[PDB]
């Protein structure tokens, strides 16, 4: 879509407004957001599965993977559809997020609308762990917020 949102929200009072503008079928996306409850340091960010609650948290399903690759982040060779790496939470424990990718869609068969978007604890490993949980999670520990992404409205 040309507007569309994700409410990050977990357990604790950690909530992060993201925002993804797309527009084109097949053109660069825009993704941002800004967290407000992490702690400071790297925080990994991904797509998961879909909204699905018994996967652990709210809606938390498993790294999703359409082309079935291993883990990793935008620069690595092996990345899942949904492997933006993580981002990087400030000292009051804020994250700016600010990237683009052209792998999704937003509004095509990639997309994003739907989708369970979901902050970790730790740092994304660029799924280089040499270990499956790594190599599929970038060893990112518990996810702090979980939420979905939908229009905004
Ligand atoms: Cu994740
Ligand atoms: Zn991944």
């Amino acid at each position: 879509a040309t507007k569309a949102v994700a409410v990050l929200k977990g357990d604790g009072p950690v909530q992060g407004i993201i925002n993804f503008e797309q527009k084109e079928s097949n053109g660069p996306v825009k993704v941002w957001g800004s967290i407000k409850g992490l702690t400071e340091g790297l925080h990994g960010f991904h797509v998961h599965e879909e909204e699905d609650n018994t996967a652990g948290c709210t809606s938390a399903g498993p790294h999703f993977n359409p082309l079935s690759r291993k883990h990793g982040g935008p620069k690595d060779e092996e990345r899942h559809v949904g492997d933006l790496g993580n981002v990087t939470a400030d000292k009051d424990g804020v994250a700016d997020v600010s990237i683009e990718d052209s792998v999704i869609s937003l509004s095509g068969d990639h997309s994003i609308i739907g989708r369970t978007l979901v902050v970790h604890e730790k740092a994304d490993d660029l799924g280089k762990g040499g270990n499956e949980q790594s190599t599929k999670t970038g060893n990112a520990g518990s996810r702090l917020a979980c939420g979905v992404i939908g229009i905004a409205q």
